[PDB]
Formats: structure tokens, C-alpha cells, sequence
């Protein structure tokens, strides 16, 4: 007879569909940081600030394009703040590309964001992670001179 | 009937089989050019050599 408590086995069963919907979730979200690395390694050489406000817009519809379990996840939130947070590079950036770069505005700056720096390779992938609206102050008086 | 001309169906054969080694080369090729102008269609500026 050995009759088992087949709660177990519904809550076995319960779970494997909350993991495969958080599977599809952390795919999605895998796509959704590919795209931030991308953006993120990027060296600024192409990308116009027109380019990064069609990447944010981008990602936020394709991220609301979750359905209404996947929508309402914890993650699904921490992505959505995280891009609203960041809906900026735009409005720093241009300085860069600006005539206003040179030796020792490279040199001012670097001090001013205290990482260390090669010129040969001028990745966005480590500007970004010193990160902007972190250090807006400092930066905009690297600006404002 | 007559000798059927035996360098007409030569020159098919070796038209065919250059036209399936030029096809190919021409995918090879078409792979490479199109490679080399997403290269080169950004300026290379500030990404390492």
C-alpha cells in the first residue's frame, strides 16, 4: 500500500515549471546582457549618442515583451531599474569625439577618475565602469574646463 | 547518326565542372568581401590591432 505524500511530487512538479519559465527568463535576460556587453565593450569609434538611445529603447521594449509571469520575477524588476538607471551615456559621452580631448585632458581626467589607462585601445568597456551618474561631479568639471 | 562531336560534350564537362569550382570560389569569395567591408565600414581607430 505505502502510501506516500504525493505533495511532494506536485511540489516537484510545480517547481520544474518555475524552472523552466525562469530558464526562458535568464535567456532572454542572457540576450539582454550580450547586448549590454556589446554596447559595453564597444570603444566609441561608431556609436553616436543617437545609437545608445536606440539600444536603451530597444532593450526596454524587447524587455517588455515578457509575458505576465515572466513580467512580474524579481529579475524582470532589478533589469528594468537597472535600464532606467542608466536611460545616459549620451549625455556625458560627448567629449570624447569633442575637439576638447587631447594628452593632458586624458591626463586631468585619468586623475580624476583615479583608474589607470592605455591610449591604444580607448575601450568604453572601462569608462562605463567607472561609472558616470556615480562620478558626475568630477567628470563635469573635467567638462566645464 | 553520325561521329557525334565528342569535343562539344568535353566542353560541357569542363564548362560544368568550372562553373561548380568558380561557384565556390565565388562563395569563398563573396564571404571574404563581405567580412572585409564590416571591417572596414567603421574607422579601427581605438580597437587593438
Amino acid at each position: 500500500d505505502t502510501g506516500l505524500l504525493s505533495g511532494s511530487e506536485e511540489r516537484v512538479q510545480v517547481a520544474l515549471e518555475e524552472l523552466q519559465d525562469l530558464k526562458g527568463v535568464w535567456s532572454e535576460l542572457s540576450k539582454v546582457w550580450e547586448q549590454i556587453d556589446q554596447m559595453k565593450e564597444q570603444p566609441w569609434v561608431s556609436v553616436q549618442p543617437r545609437k545608445l538611445r536606440q539600444n536603451l529603447d530597444a532593450l526596454l521594449n524587447q524587455l517588455k515583451s515578457f509575458p505576465a509571469r515572466l513580467r512580474q520575477y524579481a529579475s524582470y524588476e532589478f533589469v528594468q531599474r537597472l535600464l532606467k538607471g542608466y536611460m545616459k551615456i549620451n549625455m556625458l559621452v560627448i567629449e570624447l569625439k569633442s575637439e576638447a580631448l587631447k594628452d593632458r585632458h586624458w591626463k586631468q581626467l585619468m586623475k580624476r577618475l583615479h583608474v589607470n589607462w592605455v591610449v591604444s585601445e580607448l575601450t568604453l568597456g572601462q569608462i562605463w565602469d567607472v561609472d558616470l551618474q556615480k562620478n558626475e561631479a568630477i567628470v563635469k568639471d573635467v567638462l566645464l574646463v
